[PDB]
């Protein structure tokens, strides 16, 4: 019986013990070592091999011995948890690049490691680092040929999932490293949409700063409307001292914006919904105008009308709850 004895093998890989398993697979020949190495096991929700779990858990010393005296193939796959999540075709690599194990990664690419191995999702290692945000690992993925423009299966990018994790740093490398900042995925959504919603003032910055276009994603918005729905204020005035439409997207924002801020405790602040809702309006009436295209009194919202003129407006600014039905009301004509 065989089964469970590759299984004392798989703990002491798991465990870190390195002894423990050096002594394991001493007196047994080619045919046996083989086998224990490459077994499949099932840690309740976790199917690896002794190689894989020892990388999974930045066990360096474990990790060097499979590579050296026993020469264990590193294409071995396997499904892993991590983050709470099930992944599936991931090596010993990949593994390694997501827990952040510096040293271990280098021991892998350094003994064959595919550097560009596509999960089941197609999520490189190195997309994996720059969902952990180890510049030191992304780095050196890169200076090891990992193609950065490798996407998952929905054509998320490294530069956008890191532009979404906040991974400043990394983006900035991402970026230095010509990683393509017009990416769309199957959302339609580029680098600057995850940040803009995420309200990563500096990523935004940075895209900003390499030429990146502005795109609406596939589903309506643009990363202007995106960053003033999500209600981030901060890319909103970062991103409106750049083009845009003339007024229409500009006071589009200021109203969505001031709208955003009717809309749960992100700042569920009325005093910045009067204030950007009012600036929108002043951009409307100047000369003479942009006409606003006010939707019918509803029985929802109570059977209030959005304020056309100015003068409708400068009204509430006393009145609180008037103002949060305006939220509503104008969050209604702009997305609906
Ligand atoms: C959804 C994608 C594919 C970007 N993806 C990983 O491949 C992945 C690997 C490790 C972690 C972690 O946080 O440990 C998280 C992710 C994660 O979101």
């Amino acid at each position: 019986h065989m089964e469970g004895l590759a299984g004392y093998v798989y703990k002491a890989a798991s465990e870190g013990k390195v002894l423990t398993l050096a002594a394991l697979l001493l007196n047994r020949s080619e045919s046996d070592i083989r086998y224990l190495l490459g077994y499949v096991s099932q840690q309740g929700g976790q199917r690896s091999t002794p190689l894989i779990i020892a990388a999974r858990n930045g066990h360096a010393k474990v990790v060097r011995l499979l590579l050296e005296h026993y020469r264990v193939q590193t294409q071995q796959t396997g499904t892993v948890r991590f983050d709470g999540y099930v992944i599936d075709g991931a090596t010993a690599l990949w593994c390694a690049a997501g827990a952040g194990h510096f040293e271990v990664v280098k021991l892998l690419v350094s003994h064959g490691a595919n550097v560009n191995h596509t999960t089941v999702t197609n999520s490189t290692p190195l997309r994996a680092a720059c969902f952990d945000g180890r510049l030191d690992i992304v780095k050196y993925l890169v200076e090891n040929n990992a193609n950065i423009s490798i996407a998952n299966k929905y054509d998320n990018t490294c530069l956008m999932i890191a532009a979404y994790k906040g991974h400043t740093d990394v983006v900035r490398y991402l970026l230095e490293q010509r990683a393509d900042p017009n990416a769309k995925a199957h959302c339609g959504a580029t680098a600057l949409h995850f940040a803009a919603e995420a309200g990563h003032i500096d990523i935004v910055k940075e895209l900003i700063k390499w030429r990146a276009a502005i795109v609406v994603n596939g589903h309506g918005m643009t990363p202007l409307k995106v960053a003033a729905e999500s209600c981030k204020a901060d890319v909103v005035e970062l991103l409106l001292s750049h083009a845009d439409c003339d007024r229409r997207s500009r006071i589009e924002a200021l109203e969505l914006l001031g709208a955003s801020f009717a809309n749960d405790r992100e700042n569920y602040d009325i005093i910045k919904t009067y204030h950007y809702l009012y600036l929108a309006m002043l951009e409307r009436f100047q000369d003479g105008i942009l006409e606003k295209e006010v939707l019918p009194p509803i029985h929802a919202y109570g059977n209030r009308t959005e304020c056309r003129n100015p003068q409708e407006l400068e009204s509430i600014r006393q009145d609180r709850d008037a103002l949060h039905m305006e939220g509503l009301i104008v969050r209604e004509r702009i997305l609906g």
